[PDB]
């Protein structure tokens, strides 16, 4: 005999399965008694979240608004029409000159689905490097040649570097590069670049080699629609993005692409192509709960409080930042003009790895990081999860000092036990010093509050 | 300006951030229940696996796997994949000593183009089921002008084999003499429109015979064979990918499970290694949790005695319907179904696949018309999943059988009254009070059956 | 001190170089002491070597007339120009509607440039089966998959075959192939096919699924300017040839492809790209001694005794298989209507290794070869070699009779000694009757004339 | 109609059955020696060479190589190949036990791709001396436009690496620097119109760097290096190609060296089966054994002590022709050479190579305009080995020098009357006296030297 509906199909979770509940709410109280410093995460609103666990997962709609397979797609295709315009007002675009795809499952995909729509395979590529600040998405191979990442086995790509003593993109190298490889696609956007993008003078070297220009903008997506940031839509063909990141949506992702007259009575050819990539070519049925909660947090993105939150995740980070210099910490570029810092800590003798495993056993949580291009030898901080949480400049300043303090334990261990992992790890066992500054930021996390579900009503206090 | 409280964006429900989108999504809950749903790649999801897909757990970025994460604060996420993992092989019945699983891929289209970058070169050669025959577009699909449209058949090279054109059934004689030909260095089996279970035995033959590696994608059959209630492709195959809402009943996801231990020169299997790295770093970022979440409580689920009886049940139910409609004088292809669908042949009645669906879809029928014996598409295809999970056995798909009989009668009589061009065809749909008197019977069939994933009772629009 | 001029420079080869010279006056005695059945093979003129030996190998001209890189090209043009209205001449094109290029090194060169001028990399291409009948240079890999031609490793190609009863193209199966397929480029044409081609029936085929033709003529290009078998310029877009084999010239190559309005006032477009592909994508300087001898013969081939030539090289192979077929011997397809003969052993129970060897003892030169696309079990034979020494229909039977006396040794030695080629081999040695056939093919072979040099001071006598 | 006799047909000279083209080869043969050929890729090679070209070699087909041969009657090209490959190992002075030779390739551009076939993949990485900067076509080539010209950069990735724009000498460092940027599989070293050596010591260090095969293509300079006038690429470079004709002074065809023996693991060179593989059956039929046998005569005579002696005497001339050019006031790429070539910079005069060529072309001075600098081509290139074959000595190719001089000056006087369009400069070339005395001056020059490979005593056209 079947379970009834409401046996399997409407009794919650905490009792179809314990132990996932369980574990969730575990996560939900790491979220929010720690400090996270991620720069590729952040904490979406309780709207988005009840737009994703939605019936909006029930529905298979392959192909777009107007143009399906199957019936019953008299909501779906308002969903995902009205995502589709609002994708647009939240960057500011004008529809005849701008159109968006919001359908990719994520900005991996987002980026493979552009490549495939605009490339043929092998083509030749330009992404920014891994240790500069790159994206695996924008190309990856090691120096044995293994073709690390998808984009640079199926096509053929070449990293452009910072200036390695600067840190800023060095547009010289970069123009000259693209000279001798003629990329048929260049991208920028980054992952651990602390400096706005000069789109302008990428649209100059693309024009000079003949290239499309694409930005992955997935990181300061957010910052972007708030016109806190350059905006790559003045000078890009295509933009992607994932939706999670500053932009404090759903995880999913979107392409945007250029419409109408070219700048021949020219019009530009990219809307049927992308299209195409997205569905029949890479993806199945969309997502339809993803662009729902996406269309949530495209609303949101649009509001005066997010101008003000994107504001405030640059003046965080700034003044985080100058909180660390003002110690004698050595930031690449010496700054920010974005949601992160990037700190160098070969000044300190120290690797980023030393200093993430202690800040993790203290619930900070940041990444070790390359720095100017040449193990890792900085860690990438970032506001936008923290800021979420509604921590202005002063808290940013104490998260700062534990930082500092956590620093100044990892440069305690390695002269007590030694320069070599296999010695530093001999100093975090049963650390009193660390054991006090985890209470100490445990203490100050949960001070704060949280989106996304009610610090009142999660199991775990 | 100042920042909103988190209380006020954060904290708030959806019906007030975004009345809007909630309106709609609660329109959408309506039309879900109202109507009949026959298409075989839906299902309704549990309540439990909507409320781990929204969760907190879509803010936590953890690139790598259990074990191998990029950064810290994972010791949740790691033990929610790898109870993930665990019950995935639980659930079809796999020895983790024989076979591995990652459930990272963000659906099952990635899964499978994951897999293939896993184990292939660029232009390597592929051959899936054709899509006139009841394939899939990521098996690979080119158009007779020569158009490369799935991406399998741009980065690879892809040939597909085809259904007797005369049985329905898929020809093994031709697909041996094929992969003789072509010499793939993948074949692929499963399949989307296929209303026969699959010989995977002879497919392993054929592999074995041409130097292939094997994969089966079993997205659509998957919670049958969880149940095992078809024959099991991992008894052949060196590969198995899946999405996992379809039969499965479980969120949008795919897995993509690889052979390991020793082959039957004492080598061993070697996919495991290149399959978690297709999948990240090579093609994805980090991975959807909530989606790894969700899919946990569905694959516990699917190891319930209660799925066992949902999957003979869907399998009855089909066969029911099929029976019924064959009992009108209609026909299928291969004169009935060992699976959870059945492919309708409406072309001995004159008619094509649209037209039905497109009386069908006004009378809140969800089919979806599709090719047929690999020859405008002449059948339609009907799935019962879907609704045997709100309960239907086999008398409520004769009713349903009875509607489709009452659809395609009206669809005649509108051909013969207006024509069979399209634009004589529509002036039948206006006001047609026995397609209101179907719309309205099907509404009322359709309100006697519950509906998992959301309470009914609280529904805005009842 | 350098040597004089006169000393190095213009000294003859049998004083700076003994060896050579003797090994050289050796393989002309080979030549005409033997019995030359290979159908690849033939014997050329005085005429063309004496061009193929020539002061012209000095001339490098990169480009093509009319259009060279550097200067002293007034008389290398004219040759080329010469050479490529002959080669239009020989074969009855109209200038307006074929151009030919004259520069390939060889055959195999050829084909390959042609593909490069209008495919791109991986793409489809069909060609003759190897067991068929076909060449390697139409594509070729191994039932592992392990791709043998640089047409199967740069394109991706797939086999058509005979029908495996009766040895003819199965015109059907290589249909259904194509429209499964779907290649860019079908290739007719073959090594050890002993039947005509049905041209419009492969065009048929091309258009259906959408394919350029191309016919590699190389082995009755000779049987094609004499107009004795069907021309593939009909019906194909593009015909290349080696020069050397029943068109009896130098070794090099042509590819020949069609101009003008096509049968959208579309016109034909593989002028530029097949020049461009042959230089400067594939080859350097053209071999202009090459040329030259090309040249003269094509000319050759113009002549009513060329004409009388190819008819008796098809009147030859028609009478030594008559002889076989009447001997109970089994041809592939009952018959020839070309220059060769495809002799099926597996009736006799012989592979062609063993009969290939044992021919080779008595200098009659075959080589085995697969049959009906089915160790090979045949071997090949043909006439062009040695009608060019002026053997007519009686002259062939009588090798007929040659080869059956041979085949009726194989026999003897494989049931006096095995059946395994370990066994086999144990009965060539010292054996007396190979030693009597050998004496007799020897002096048979030595009643007729031989071009390219006079056996009247020819060193071994 | 009846067969033409073997006699006639087959028998009779050139000059009976086709006088059109044994006149136009007789004026080619005056054409030869009336003038004065500067082009660095031609040379006059020898009556036994040619001897051996021209004979019953060209009528055997012997697909495979010595000891395989795919049919019989092998047993005289069998010795002929293996003797022009024991040959060419004597002739670079090579250990057969640490290098081995396929002697089969039809030219030096088939020798490069059967070798890049042999030891990549399509779409490896590939990288070669620019042809700005004096590199070749077959080591890639594609336009600031992006269209693919080299078949190497259609079915491989080429990447130039370039000379230093003031120096004109190889830039090492940015030489490392690409590498290690592009990291390609193969790095390829020598060229066409570099006028200096080689360090092959660095680019073994580069290549070790990056992980790549080295491979030397030194088609121009071959002469000098059997005669060890020029550092010698195989003390460093895996794979060494090469055509046969132009300093090596033998007859078209190409050659390819591959390492074999222990690696400097245990373990050995894996090159000389795919090579052998790569060029048959991969790429070519039959070898054109006349070839093989013409190169077998050339190679024994590279070995001579005259030959050597012929190679000092290159070099010798081309140092000598320069250093007249320089006292003149001209400018030479890098200063000087250390090969058998001078790089002329036309630039600083106001000069396009073009205008020179053709005002030398009409005074039967043969050279070629050229790429300078890697940046109208504004140079001139200019060799000397077949005006060197002549038995021309230092004060001859002063007297070259001499007159290009007079070539030159009155290029300029040209274009100073006429003008800088080449409309314009054309008007100066007709009823030039002071051409026509040049002209003279060089067939008369030209007339006092002998001429190798046929007798001027024979020649229809004295």
């Amino acid at each position: 005999h079947m379970d009834p509906v409401s046996v399997w199909g409407n009794t919650p979770l905490a009792t179809v399965d314990p132990e996932i509940h369980d574990l969730i709410e575990k996560e939900k109280r790491r979220q929010c008694r720690g400090i996270e410093l991620i720069a590729s995460e952040n904490f979406t609103s309780f709207a988005v979240i009840e737009a994703l666990g939605s019936a909006l997962t029930n529905k298979y709609s392959e192909g777009m608004p107007g143009n399906r397979y199957y019936g019953g797609n008299e909501y779906i295709d308002q969903i995902e029409n009205l995502c589709r315009s609002r994708a647009l007002q939240a960057f500011h675009l004008d529809a005849q000159s701008w159109g968006v795809n919001v359908q990719p499952y994520s900005g991996s995909p987002a980026n493979f689905a552009a490549y495939t729509a605009v490339l043929n395979p092998h083509d030749r590529i330009m992404g920014l490097d891994l240790p500069s600040g790159g994206h695996l998405t924008h190309g990856y191979y090691t120096s044995g040649g293994k073709k690390i990442s998808a984009t640079s086995i199926y096509f053929e790509s070449l990293p452009y570097k910072v200036n390695s003593t600067t840190g800023y993109i060095d547009y010289d190298r970069l123009e000259e590069k693209a000279l001798d490889f003629r990329p048929k696609l260049i991208i920028c956007g980054g992952s651990a670049y602390p400096r706005d993008w000069d789109y302008k003078r990428f649209r100059e070297v693309a024009d000079k080699c003949g290239a499309l220009l694409l930005c992955d903008m997935a990181h300061t997506s957010g910052l972007v629609a708030a016109q806190e940031v350059n905006s790559p839509f003045e000078y890009c063909d295509i933009v992607t993005t994932t939706t999670h990141k500053s932009l404090r949506g759903p995880r999913a992702g979107m392409i945007f692409y250029r419409k109408g007259p070219k700048p021949e009575n020219a019009v530009y050819d990219f809307e049927d192509k992308i299209n195409f990539a997205v569905f029949p070519s890479l993806q199945g049925g969309p997502h339809n709960h993803q662009i729902g909660a996406l269309a949530v947090a495209l609303k949101q993105a649009a509001s005066p409080g997010f101008k003000a939150y994107a504001k405030q995740v640059k003046a965080n980070a700034v003044a985080l930042g100058k909180y660390l210099m003002g110690k004698g910490y050595s930031l690449v570029t010496g700054g920010t003009e974005n949601h992160l810092v990037l700190w160098d800590l070969r000044p300190l003798g120290l690797t980023g790895n030393k200093v993430e495993k202690l800040c993790d056993l203290c619930n900070i949580t940041v990444n070790k990081n390359a720095v100017f291009g040449d193990a890792p030898g900085g860690v990438r901080i970032g506001a936008p999860a923290m800021t979420s949480r509604g921590l202005v400049e002063k808290d940013f300043e104490q998260i700062g000092e534990f930082l500092h303090r956590a620093v100044t334990l990892t440069l305690e261990i390695q002269k007590e036990h030694g320069k070599l992992l296999k010695d530093f790890n001999k100093g975090l066992v049963n650390n009193k010093a660390i054991e006090d500054l985890k209470a100490d930021v445990e203490k100050f996390s949960a001070l704060f509050d949280m989106p996304g579900f009610l610090v009142s009503e999660m199991k775990y206090k």
